Order: C-alpha cells, then structure tokens, then sequence
C-alpha cells in the first residue's frame, strides 16, 4: 500500500522546508546571480510547489480532499518530492560557493 497519511504530509514538510532560501542566499541568487540563475531558481521550485499540493491533499480529514485533481497516487508526490530537493540541495552548495564562500568537506 501507499505511504501513511502522516507520511504524506511528512514528505511535503521536508520538501517545502528546504524549498526556500534563508535570506543571504536570496539577496545573491536574486540581486546578484545572473538571470539564468534567477529564472532557474523559481523554475525548480515551480515543480516543488505544485508537488506538495498533491501530498497534503489525500488527507480528507486534515486538508481538502474534495474538488481536487482526478485522484492521484499518494506516492506520486513523494517521488517528485525528493526530486525537488535534488535541485535545491545542489543549489545549497552551489549558491553558497557562487556567492563567495568555500567549503571543505
């Protein structure tokens, strides 16, 4: 069977949580980084925002499971979830470096 209801929102909480630069990161990727970096910023997130909506939907008791998409699989959101972090995570180290910092892992 699909993931538990608590997990559905659990995956949307981990995604959206990371799907959002703190502060300094934005000041650079938006006020410094080139358009290519800006347009791509919201792009990867564009898919993350529409994905989380699918997660916190099946919760007929928690969220609004009424007039929603044509019934989607609870595993459809979790999949796209980790996908978004794949782009965001890569940005975490990228943006930090491009901004003007060096890491030593």
């Amino acid at each position: 069977d699909n993931v538990t209801s608590s997990q559905l929102l659990s995956v949307r909480h981990q995604l959206a949580e990371s799907a959002g630069l703190p502060r300094d990161q934005h000041e650079f990727v938006s006020s410094q980084a080139p358009q290519s970096l800006r347009n791509r910023y919201n792009n990867l997130y564009s898919h993350t925002q529409r994905t989380l909506d699918m997660a916190d939907m099946q919760h007929r008791y928690m969220t609004g499971a009424s007039g929603i998409n044509p019934g989607m699989l609870p595993h459809e959101n979790v999949d796209d979830m980790r996908s978004a972090i794949t782009d965001w995570s890569d940005m975490r180290e990228a943006l930090q470096h491009a901004m003007g910092i060096h890491a030593d892992i």
